[PDB]
């Protein structure tokens, strides 16, 4: 037929896809409106209209109510059938609620349904979800075995406040209130946090936070910041744990348990820290890894199985040629774009005339070389190059752009000069063939992102802007807009653009504030879990596609002596004494003045005795054979530290600067433990055997930060400091109070105004590296963009939102330097450790080799022949009971038991009511009685299936504690009660929940693959803790007494020992450590108190900039470098044992 014929032709057109696709595209950029005027009205008209043709044109295309059911078959298809009859509908009919409006988001899927390469990603996505089923159980199962560990140990214990005394009349029940009634209700009473609207947390416990004079601690209060951190109620502490498992802010969760509970629960912090969060997180990583991967053999394996005049011109042209024939320049013109990177980074706030100058001439002189340049090399060879290579295409462009800009975005251009250095750079080749790749092969993936980027940002701007601009006041502190709202849709995406970061629940406390916690907490759960497998699905792409006779008498003595064991171990104990004695030197020695005198006889001591070895080692090892080792240098470096100290402590001339400044330098001492511990230097073998590479690519990186920085010097200069007043430590007041810092260097008249700037800023190419650092990592991020999103002027002050699409800047390098750079970082060292693997040829590292035949025994552990297996008991009843036991439907009934058993658990909240107490009670002794018949009869099974195989021994002593639980805790009024003595052996109870990994078998799987890492995790992890160790070592000595700001409560100090390495723990997993590096910048008032009174002789509260940036960026680059360690023992665990 005709009609159907022409309908084909349509349908297989080229120009009609082309028609649909910019069809949805003006129809995203109308749907992106809030408040679209009247207009667009006849336009939506327009686009259903567009939509219903193509959709008869592919109907009729088909031609038939058959031929609709097939056109209906492509799943694809129906979201088009949805959306015209769902647009059809609202034009239709419309008490009213209108809320249906969002649905047409579902278009901006069509786009993956007419582009030809983005429904085969979407396609290749959805199998990683499917094959992540296994982890996202066994995910939800450490979530709910670790949230009722939590609930138990902290049922409504955060609820804990600083509320003031209680007064009490015998009369009836300022005052005017009654006891529960005037408390819940009183708030403003409570204690607020200083430097922050919270309220102050407590409690009992001699680890808690201690609360002032006049401020006593009950439970009684209404919740935490917003009423979601509580751990009661096993659903918020489900929540509370998923954000454990995200780390999002968890610094703030850990900080306020610890505070109400006890410093003591940061083993059960760090527990879900370095077993739950990370564990879980990187097998996530390590599945999606190998699904892609699979799919890439696959797809990869598919692929591969296959079936002026003429005659002056021409000679001066001939001749100029034989001049220039060889430029061989290239070291010449690249030391000189180096020098123009170097020369372009010489930029700062406050430059003086005479060097702006000479930074202006130096421009003019570098242009000109570079004209020059291009000149003489397009003149010398052929044009023909300066036409087809591309090199040469973007030098000329450079050269263009500069002329063009001689003749503050504007020195963006010159700035393009810095990436040539990259043909001879094989590093920075790899770095540019990744965002190569990012825009290439992975194009289509990073269109999937986008559009779902999209798609969120506008369902939520509409699903919620209403909610956003009329309920603000319950979002913000003062009558302001919020920092992070959806009512816009650059805001939505700046939302969206946060969750995709890994920063979502500080937000949705907001969305559920604002707008109802229902449907919040489903479009934020659904955008964290989906955008996130799609950003890690680019970022693994990317990854993969990267690719006399006395003398002879002493020297033998020496010899036996050192090579005898119970040396060995003196020295080993000695050290871990002198460690110790370490770790005893916190600020309060001057109260102990016995331990004083004792740790300075041991100090003198401990020295004595390592020079005396090390004497030893002089006299029988030799001098080769002594400085041969790298361990033995270190050794000597330490002990002639601690030489150096004494002597001068002793022979005068001490106690002023150098010396007795290097003696905290004497925190390295236990640098001796990596030396003799076998795991220490097998993992430190593997750490330095990867310096080349980790220079390399920090090089890259620092090239790349480089340009970012010298960009972010020329847009924001001086343009943050804010001249806040002092009373309330905020922005002035309003633009017009202040505006200038030359007005308010007049406006001084009283000595109230200072205009000092933000922290971390940029302000050279320093402090630009420093706030590159801080935002790329995640952390701290909040000030910098604010700051410069608020950035008006050169030196005004900032108004609220100025300059506003700035935060462009920070998105465009938070991509390109954290999902590239990091990338680079992450792929690099993962491939060299493979390589050392390979090398290796054993193929396993951070294992020593006792650690080895662990690994092989408990390889050989999963043994699948079982014994003879089962014997009939020969008897009648025992055979009939057998039979009704040994059935595989017994094990199915006992698992839902147990599962209905969990359930019971998981229902207990706190003060709840006495007679729930009571029926839970009883459903206790219910099902622990079904677990003692399912044991009698297991053990009465035929005499041997309770020793027969392990998980029947755990089944028997899980039955056997559980008795004893429950016959203790009804015994607990007679002989004595307490309040803590009846959570342990309330919480073994969770041993009956363990009993489900045996008939499950991916939670199996999975737990099995980290048992078999725990040993190479043990090694890091010891390595970890020394670093842990000689940093809050470092940092007693150094960073004590600083101003309590942001990061340093009273809790969690640098004073102690456990504050410090409590702290050190929080920035391990790079957490919070914006906010312990915000006390030690400080430098001079306002804020410190530069010269103060000190419980040592030292002076002054506030830090050593330079010290405290070197101490945190060293520890996170460290740390985040362990922590690779680890994620690649996972990986290489997970891979091997399934
Ligand atoms: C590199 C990735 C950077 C992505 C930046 C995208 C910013 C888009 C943008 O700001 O345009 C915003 C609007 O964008 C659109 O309309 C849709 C664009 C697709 C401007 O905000 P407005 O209030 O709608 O006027
Ligand atoms: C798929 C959809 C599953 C729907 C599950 C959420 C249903 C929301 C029902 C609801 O109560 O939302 C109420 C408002 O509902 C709406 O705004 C309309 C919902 C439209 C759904 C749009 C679907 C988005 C598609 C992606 C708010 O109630 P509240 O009093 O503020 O709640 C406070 C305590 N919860
Ligand atoms: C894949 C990802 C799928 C995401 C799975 C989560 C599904 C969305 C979460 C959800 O629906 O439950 C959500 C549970 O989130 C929670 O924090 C648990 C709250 C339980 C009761 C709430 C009590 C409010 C106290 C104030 C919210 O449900 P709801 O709006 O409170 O229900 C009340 C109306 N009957
Ligand atoms: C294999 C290597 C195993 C190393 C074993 C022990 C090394 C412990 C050396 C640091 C001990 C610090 C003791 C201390 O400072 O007590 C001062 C107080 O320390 C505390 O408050 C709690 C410290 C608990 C033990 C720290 C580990
Ligand atoms: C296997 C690896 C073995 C260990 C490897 C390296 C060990 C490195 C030794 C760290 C020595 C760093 C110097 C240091 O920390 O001294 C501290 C001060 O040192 C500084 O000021 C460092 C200034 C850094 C400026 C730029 C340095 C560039 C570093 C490139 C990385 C002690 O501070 P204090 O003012 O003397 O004390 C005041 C109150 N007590
Ligand atoms: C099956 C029986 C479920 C019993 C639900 C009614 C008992 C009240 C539960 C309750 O309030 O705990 C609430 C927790 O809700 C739960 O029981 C979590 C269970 C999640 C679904 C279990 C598998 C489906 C929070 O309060
Ligand atoms: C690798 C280790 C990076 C160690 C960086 C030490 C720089 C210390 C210089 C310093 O404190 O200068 C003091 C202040 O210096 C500044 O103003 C900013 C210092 C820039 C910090 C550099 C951060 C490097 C980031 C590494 C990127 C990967 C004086
Ligand atoms: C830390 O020790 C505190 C002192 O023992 C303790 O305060 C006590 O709390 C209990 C309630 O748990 C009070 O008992 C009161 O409870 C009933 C309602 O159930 C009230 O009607 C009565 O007022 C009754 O006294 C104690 O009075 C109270 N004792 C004191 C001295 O204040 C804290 O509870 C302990 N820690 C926490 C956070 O609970
Ligand atoms: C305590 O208060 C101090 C303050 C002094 C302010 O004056 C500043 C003027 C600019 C200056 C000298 C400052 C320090 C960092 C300096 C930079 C470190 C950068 O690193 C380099 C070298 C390495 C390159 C890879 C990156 O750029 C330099 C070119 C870059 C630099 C040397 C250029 C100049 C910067 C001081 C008053
Ligand atoms: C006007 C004034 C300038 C301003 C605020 C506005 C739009 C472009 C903005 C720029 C887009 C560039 O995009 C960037 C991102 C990083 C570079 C790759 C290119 O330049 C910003 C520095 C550049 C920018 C984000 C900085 C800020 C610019 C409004
Ligand atoms: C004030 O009284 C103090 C008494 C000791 C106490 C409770 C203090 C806080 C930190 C606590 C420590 C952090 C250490 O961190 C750990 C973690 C695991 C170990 C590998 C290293 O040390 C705890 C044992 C160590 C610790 C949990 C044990 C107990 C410490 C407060
Ligand atoms: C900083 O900004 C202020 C803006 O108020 C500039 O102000 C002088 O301020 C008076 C207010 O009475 C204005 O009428 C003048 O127009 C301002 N001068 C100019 C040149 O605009 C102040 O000059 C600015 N300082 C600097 C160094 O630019
Ligand atoms: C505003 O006036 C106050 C007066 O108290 C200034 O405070 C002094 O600031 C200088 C540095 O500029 C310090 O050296 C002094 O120690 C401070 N006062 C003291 C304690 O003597 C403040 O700097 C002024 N701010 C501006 C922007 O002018
Ligand atoms: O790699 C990233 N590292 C950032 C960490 C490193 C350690 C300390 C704290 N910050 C990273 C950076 C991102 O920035 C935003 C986005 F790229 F999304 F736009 C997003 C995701 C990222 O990693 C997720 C992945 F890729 F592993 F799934
Ligand atoms: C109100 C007052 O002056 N201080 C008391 C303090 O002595 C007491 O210890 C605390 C509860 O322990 O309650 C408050
Ligand atoms: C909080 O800050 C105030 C400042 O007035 C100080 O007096 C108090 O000791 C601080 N307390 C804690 C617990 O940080």
């Amino acid at each position: 037929h005709p009609v159907r014929r022409a309908a084909v032709k349509i349908l297989v057109h080229s120009l009609f896809s082309m028609l649909i696709m910019c069809t949805i595209l003006t129809n995203c950029v109308f749907m992106a409106q809030h408040d679209p005027p009247p207009w667009t009205k006849y336009v939506e008209y327009t686009f259903t209209a567009i939509y219903t043709f193509e959709s008869l044109v592919k109907i009729l295309a088909r031609g038939f109510c058959l031929h609709a059911f097939t056109f209906l078959r492509d799943p694809w298809n129906w979201l088009d059938f949805s959306v015209i009859v769902m647009a059809y509908t609202t034009e239709f009919v419309d008490g009213n609620v209108s809320a249906l409006r969002t649905f047409r988001v579902l278009r901006a899927l069509k786009t993956i349904s007419v582009i030809s390469g983005l429904k085969t990603i979407v396609g290749a996505l959805i199998q990683s979800v499917k094959k992540l089923a296994d982890v996202m159980v066994l995910t939800v199962f450490c979530l709910s075995v670790f949230a009722l560990i939590g609930l138990q140990l902290f049922m409504g214990n955060l609820r804990h406040k600083c509320v003031r005394n209680f007064t009490e009349l015998n009369g009836t029940n300022g005052l005017v209130w009654n006891s529960l009634d005037v408390y819940l209700n009183d708030p403003a009473n409570y204690l607020l946090k200083n430097g922050t609207t919270d309220v102050l947390l407590c409690g009992n416990s001699s680890d808690a936070g201690t609360c002032p004079e006049g401020y006593r601690c009950l439970k009684a209060g209404e919740n935490p910041d917003h009423g979601y951190t509580s751990f009661d109620s096993f659903a918020w502490a489900f929540l509370a744990l998923f954000r454990l498992m995200t780390q999002d802010c968890w610094e703030r969760l850990y900080q306020q348990t610890l505070r109400s509970a006890g410093k003591i629960y940061m083993i059960f912090f760090m527990l879900v820290i370095f077993l739950g969060s990370f564990y879980l997180v990187n097998l996530i990583l390590a599945v999606v890894a190998m699904a892609y991967e699979e799919q890439n053999q696959a797809t990869i394996a598919e692929t591969e199985e296959k079936e002026e005049c003429c005659p002056l011109w021409m000679s001066i042209k001939q001749k100029v040629k034989f001049v220039v024939m060889d430029p061989f320049a290239d070291l010449t013109i690249t030391m000189c774009i180096v020098l123009n990177t170097l020369f372009m980074a010489l930029e700062h706030y406050n430059m003086t005339a005479e060097f702006e100058e000479m930074l202006q001439v130096g421009n003019l002189v570098f242009t000109g070389i570079f004209t020059a340049e291009m000149t003489f090399k397009i003149i010398a060879l052929d044009p023909y190059y300066y036409f087809q290579q591309g090199w040469n295409i973007f030098d000329s462009i450079i050269v263009i752009l500069s002329l063009m800009e001689l003749g503050s975005v504007l020195r963006s251009f010159r700035l393009l000069r810095v990436f040539k250095l990259a043909k001879s750079w094989p590093t920075l080749n790899t770095l540019i063939k990744i965002i190569g790749n990012s825009v290439g092969a992975l194009g289509n993936l990073t269109l999937v992102l986008a559009i779902i980027v999209f798609i969120f940002a506008v369902v939520g701007m509409q699903l919620f802007g209403k909610n956003y601009s009329e309920l603000r006041h319950r979002i913000s502190d003062s009558g302001l807009l919020p920092r992070w709202h959806m009512m816009d849709f650059f805001h939505a995406f700046l939302i969206i653009f946060r969750i995709l970061c890994g920063e979502w629940i500080e937000t949705m406390w907001d969305c559920m504030e604002v707008s109802g916690q229902s449907l919040c907490l489903l479009v934020f759960l659904l955008v964290m879990v989906i955008g996130n497998l799609v950003v890690l699905n680019l970022f693994l792409a990317l990854l993969l596609s990267s690719f006399g006779k006395v003398w002879w008498r002493l020297r033998k003595t020496c010899y036996r002596i050192v090579e005898h064991s119970w040396f060995e171990t003196f020295i080993i104990f000695m050290i871990l004494l002198s460690s110790g004695a370490l770790a005893f030197e916190d600020i309060y020695l001057e109260e102990r003045k016995t331990i004083k005198v004792l740790l300075e006889y041991a100090d003198k001591m401990f020295t004595y005795v390592f020079v005396l070895e090390m004497l030893l080692k002089w006299v029988a090892y030799g001098f080769k054979k002594y400085f041969t080792n790298a361990w033995c240098w270190l050794d000597f470096l330490i002990v002639d530290v601690s030489l150096v100290s004494l002597v001068a402590n002793t022979l005068g001339f001490a106690e002023m600067g150098p010396i007795k400044s290097l003696r905290t330098l004497r925190a390295l001492r236990p640098l001796r433990a990596l030396s003799r511990f076998e795991g220490m230097r097998v993992v430190v073998n593997a750490l330095v055997g990867a310096i080349p590479s980790i220079m390399n690519v920090l090089l890259v990186c620092l090239i790349f930060w480089l340009i970012f920085s010298i960009m972010g010097v020329n847009l924001f200069a001086g343009k943050f400091g804010r001249c806040i007043n002092q009373t309330e430590g905020d922005l002035p007041l309003n633009y017009t109070i202040v505006n200038n810092k030359s007005e308010c260097e007049s406006f001084n008249v009283t000595g109230e105004l200072y205009w000092t700037k933000v922290k971390v800023n940029f302000d050279n190419v320093g402090a630009g590296y420093l706030a590159l650092l801080q935002v790329a990592t995640f952390k701290g991020w909040m000030d910098i963009m604010y700051a410069a999103v608020d950035s008006r002027g050169y030196e005004e002050q900032p108004q609220w939102e100025d300059n506003l699409y700035m935060y462009i800047y920070f998105v465009v390098f938070i991509i390109f330097g954290s999902f590239f750079t990091l990338n680079l970082f992450i792929g690099v060292i993962i491939d060299n450790f493979n390589q050392q693997k390979k090398k290796l040829g054993g193929q396993d590292i951070f294992m020593t080799e006792e650690q080895k035949k662990y690994y092989n025994a408990m390889k050989k552990l999963g043994s699948k022949k079982p014994q003879k297996p089962i014997p009939r008991p020969l008897n009648k009843y025992q055979g009939f009971i057998f039979d009704i036991v040994t059935k595989q439907a017994f094990d199915v009934t006992i698992m839902f038991l147990i599962c209905l058993n969990m359930v019971t658990m998981m229902v207990e909240t706190d003060d709840q009511s006495p007679e729930k107490v009571n029926i839970l009670a009883k459903i206790n002794l219910l099902f622990v009685a079904i677990f003692t018949g399912e044991c009698i009869v297991k053990m009465a099974a035929l005499r041997h299936y309770y020793f027969t195989n392990s998980w029947n021994i755990f089944d028997f002593v899980v039955v056997i504690l559980s008795i004893v639980g429950t016959v203790l805790s009804d015994i607990i009024q007679k002989y004595f009660f307490s309040p803590t003595l009846f959570r342990v052996i309330r919480l073994a109870r969770i041993g009956r929940i363990l009993r489900l990994i045996r008939g499950a078998k991916g939670i199996r799987t999975l737990l099995f693959a980290l048992m078999m890492s725990l040993p190479a995790l043990f090694n890091i992890g010891l390595l970890l803790f020394l670093v842990m160790f000689i940093y809050s070592i470092f940092g007693m000595a150094n960073f004590a007494y600083v101003k309590w700001e942001a990061g340093i409560d009273d809790m969690f100090n640098f004073q102690t020992f456990a504050n410090s390495m409590l702290c050190l723990f929080q920035i391990t997993t790079s957490a919070g450590w914006d906010g312990l590096l915000s006390p030690i910048l400080n430098t001079g008032p306002p804020y410190c108190d530069p010269n103060l009174p000190n419980s040592n002789g030292s002076r002054g509260n506030c830090g050593s900039p330079a010290v405290g940036i070197l101490f945190f960026t060293t520890y996170i680059i460290i740390s985040f470098l362990i922590v690779v360690n680890m994620y690649i023992a996972i990986i290489l665990e997970n891979f091997s044992v399934a």
